[PDB]
């Protein structure tokens, strides 16, 4: 009854949706995650396309709703709603988002072949998910959240992933649910179940195996990282107050070497910063260490117009200035402005693809601003030729709850799938350092006013996901979708 039309097997989609969180963030059970997937696969079994969007939508609603219920809180306390309506904006969204889950389950109900399912069709549900995820990441800003993959952060395929990122752990996830599921129909047939335990328990073993493996080299004698965070909510007459207490938090540092201050950091412009900066930058020259902070970068255009970016600067014993490059839709600018903000009645702009790295110590810097730490693709161009992984954002806007944990798994992978050693500087949310297999050695306590203390060692050599990126995986997801497609054409 679990395949077959109307709402038992719609609400049984929810609680299996709903066990996205639970795999995921403090909790990280990852055989939860094995659970979700299989029972859509199974309850996707015999339904026509016109009850099959639904179930995508009624498990991408319970993904979504759970797994993302610290967006009500970011609504309620920062987005001044009642419990009312913060509750119908929240359900807005999870409804609207849902459909990521719901479009590839209707193309699944017209890509899927029960016939041969026993094979084909698990090979053809990972490839569909991996689609799916990767569609998720781009689609209008992309939306890289609860991917299956991050389950296995600290779980047995850990190994596989720096060979093939977050993308490949997702991917065998899928698998691996999808053939439990044929598992019984298997059996009688000797070749095709031996076949299938192969494609089952092959990955899993590979796992273990490349679990811990050094793929990068030593590339010298480590750095002491000092980040200072403050607990600055919503707040131009305390622009002083900022100024004053990040440095009088640096100047007592010694035996420093790296210096990091979170986003907009400083909240005036590194203009009108020269300076404040210039006199920072000698107190990090006689403590031998480079000040890594985030500003707003301002750009005078030939007009009578200010372009204005959101950056990191590197000041005393390094250099450049980087800016964002994605910003976040509606908070850092208006999508479709002549249009929607006609119907807001909001400040950034795109920062180019052609920057370089931040160099600090003679070693290079991949910067990340906020969450561009999510986008796996995008942030494996500036993991590769960078020694140290340095990301600096601001998680108040998310919120009190669970916001930060699950920014924190993607930033922790982002460590494990380039081997590199993360910096990471939050102006409240979680402050620490990661090393290169995904581990948190340092963290100091969110929601106050800390300085964490600790020590990085830049990274060389590569991670084979840093060299071939997901194309090869993405490349034979689509043989086996084309398998599938014309496997239903040909019948």
């Amino acid at each position: 009854w679990i395949s077959r039309p109307g709402w038992p097997g719609h609400l049984l989609a929810l609680a299996a949706g709903a066990l996205t969180p639970l795999a995921l963030a403090p909790f990280d059970y990852w055989p939860l995650a094995i659970l979700s997937i299989a029972l859509l696969y199974l309850g996707l079994r015999g339904l026509p396309g016109k009850s099959a969007l639904w179930r995508g939508w009624w498990y991408g609603f319970g993904a979504f709703g759970a797994g993302t219920s610290w967006i009500y809180v970011s609504i309620h306390d920062y987005g001044a709603a009642s419990v009312p309506l913060a509750s119908l904006l929240m359900l807005g969204f999870t409804a609207g988002v849902a459909f990521f889950f719901a479009l590839p389950a209707w193309l699944w109900a017209r890509c899927l072949r029960r016939d041969n399912a026993p094979l084909g069709d698990a090979l053809a549900f990972a490839a569909l998910w991996l689609a799916l995820e990767l569609f998720r990441s781009w689609f209008l800003t992309g939306f890289p959240w609860l991917y299956a993959g991050y389950s296995q952060l600290q779980g047995p395929l850990a190994g596989l992933v720096p060979v093939g990122g977050v993308w490949l752990s997702s991917f065998v996830i899928a698998l691996s649910a999808a053939l439990l599921v044929n598992l019984p129909r298997l059996f009688p047939h000797g070749a095709s179940l031996l076949l299938g335990l192969v494609l089952l328990l092959g990955p899993w073993a590979a796992g273990l195996y490349l679990k811990g493996h050094a793929w990068t080299h030593s590339a010298g004698e480590p750095l002491r990282v000092v980040a200072i965070q403050g607990n600055i909510a919503q707040e131009p007459n305390q622009v002083r107050a900022q100024l004053d207490l990040y440095r009088d938090l640096s100047l007592p540092q010694q035996d420093v070497d790296l210096i990091v201050w979170p986003e907009t950091a400083v909240p005036i412009l590194q203009d009108m910063a020269s300076g404040y900066l210039g006199a920072m930058g000698q107190v990090a020259d006689e403590k031998n260490a480079a000040l890594i902070t985030g500003v707003p970068v301002r750009e005078r255009l030939a007009d009578g117009k200010s372009r204005y970016f959101n950056g990191i600067t590197v000041v005393g014993e390094g250099a450049g200035t980087y800016l964002k490059q994605k910003l976040v839709p509606f908070g850092e600018y208006v999508p479709l402005q002549d249009l929607l903000r006609g119907l807001i009645a909001s400040d950034f702009a795109r920062g180019p693809a052609d920057q370089p790295l931040l160099k600090a110590k003679g070693y290079q810097i991949a910067p990340y601003i906020c969450y561009e730490v999510v986008y796996p693709e995008f942030a494996a161009a500036l993991a590769a030729q960078s020694q140290v992984l340095l990301t600096v954002s601001n998680d108040t806007w998310f919120g009190t709850s669970i916001g930060p944990l699950q920014h924190l798994q993607m930033a922790q992978m982002r460590a494990l799938e380039s081997g590199r050693w993360m910096i990471r500087a939050t102006n409240n949310g979680v402050t620490g350092l990661i090393d290169p297999y995904g581990r948190i050695v340092r963290q100091i306590p969110q929601f106050q006013q800390g300085i964490l203390r600790g020590e990085v060692i830049p990274m060389q050599g590569l991670t084979p996901y840093l060299q071939y990126r997901v194309w090869p995986l993405a490349g034979l997801a689509g043989v086996l979708l084309l398998w599938a497609l014309l496997g239903r054409q040909l019948r």
